[PDB]
């Protein structure tokens, strides 16, 4: 089966411009009823191989809104529930979602990857922070999506755009980049605004993996390290022979069911399920712990570098979204990355910041808060425009 080939889609529900504008309420009134549709399609594993993957679908509509519309690719943040579909979430929580009050209530066509692993994927595990995996998915999504648009005869401009929050920027990043360098002429992408994502994945863990960096407490850094770890070795299996060489006991044997799995990230934080980021030394090996930082060489670090969003030029305007309070994924990312575009002859890419200029507000919880905060801004200062 061809990469995006559509092999199901459905329409979940429906909310009406004043439900929209009733919810945002709770002052930005909708403009669109918004249609929201799941589907699934067929695109590719880590190896090229033929895999599955599920997505969500956000169609506005209404007097008020007649196309053409632009399309949004959109990359959802980290998710260790392997049986998540944003879909069906977006159904459960009565609409109430940024995708939906923000976006597709205001014209743009949504389209989110489950990503492989996850939603209705057959894929065995979830590459976390995988820029190829992620992009491919997120490609193939949209190449699945446009399927179903075109049968319900849904008027696109052709203009494409992308987005994504936490994991989901360095998702967007990651297609971006994909897309620039292969795919311009099936993807006429005008506009990206990545949102507080690890754009600089290694250095990322570097500054964080004593448990803090300069803006606070890396206070989920054991639960994402674990998952990239854990990630990183399904995808490269260059990490550990077993979890023992690199967790203590008696993590080591559960974590890796962990990601993904029956469990959300909120479930293991608030029941504890792993240790605290102030235990770190207790949690992973000695060995390991210090040759990550000081050996380049280490491959759990290796596999890190292969996924920076770095050593590339560009071209399509784009923002950088987060907040100088977040401590969980800085916003430092945002500014290596830009510095590195720059020395390689872009000048496309700007950033913006949403923190409130106290380092008092500093906190590894400031990270949730730039996800419909920097939705609100991009959407204003750089989708709107390029639409």
């Amino acid at each position: 089966p061809a990469r995006g080939t559509l092999l199901t889609s459905n329409f979940l529900t429906s909310y009406t411009r004043d439900a929209i504008s009733a919810m945002l309420a709770s002052p930005e009134q909708a403009k669109c009823n918004v249609r929201v549709a799941e589907f699934t399609y067929a695109t590719i594993g880590v190896e090229g191989e033929p895999a599955t993957a599920s997505g969500v679908l956000l169609i506005p509509g209404g007097e008020r809104c007649s196309g053409p519309y632009p399309l949004l690719g959109w990359g959802h943040p980290t998710e260790a529930l392997r049986a998540q579909e944003q879909a069906k979430e977006i159904r459960d929580a009565k609409g109430d979602d940024p995708l939906v009050t923000r976006l597709a209530s205001q014209g743009y066509v949504v389209v989110g990857s489950d990503y492989l692993g996850l939603g209705k994927s057959n894929y065995a595990y979830h590459p976390y922070l995988h820029s190829a995996s992620e992009a491919s998915a997120t490609i193939d999504a949209m190449r699945a999506a446009r399927s179903v648009l075109q049968h319900l005869k849904t008027p696109l401009s052709g203009k494409v755009m992308l987005s994504g929050y936490s994991q989901g920027g360095h998702t967007a990043m990651a297609t971006q980049r994909e897309i620039e360098a292969h795919l311009s002429k099936e993807f006429h992408l005008v506009a990206s605004a990545p949102i507080s994502g690890p754009y600089a994945l290694e250095q990322t863990f570097l500054d964080s993996w004593s448990g803090s960096n300069a803006v606070g407490e890396w206070t989920f850094g054991i639960l994402l390290g674990s998952y990239a770890i854990v990630a990183m070795q399904h995808t490269y299996k260059n990490i550990y022979l077993e979890p023992g060489q690199v967790f203590q006991d008696p993590w080591a044997a559960k974590v890796e069911p962990l990601f993904p799995g029956k469990q959300s990230l909120t479930d293991m934080f608030l029941n504890d399920t792993l240790p605290s980021i102030d235990k770190v030394k207790s949690y992973f090996q000695p060995g390991f712990y210090s040759d990550f930082p000081s050996n380049p060489a280490n491959p759990f670090r290796q596999d890190l570098a292969r996924n920076n969003l770095l050593e590339w030029a560009p071209q399509t305007p784009t923002l950088l979204c987060g907040s100088s309070n977040d401590a969980t994924v800085p916003l430092k990312n945002a500014q290596t990355a830009i510095a590195s575009f720059q020395q390689r002859g872009s000048n496309q890419v700007a950033l913006v910041d949403t923190g409130t200029g106290n380092a008092s507000d500093n906190s590894a919880f400031a990270h949730m808060l730039t996800k419909e905060s920097c939705i609100v801004v991009v959407r204003d200062q750089l989708l709107d425009k390029q639409r």
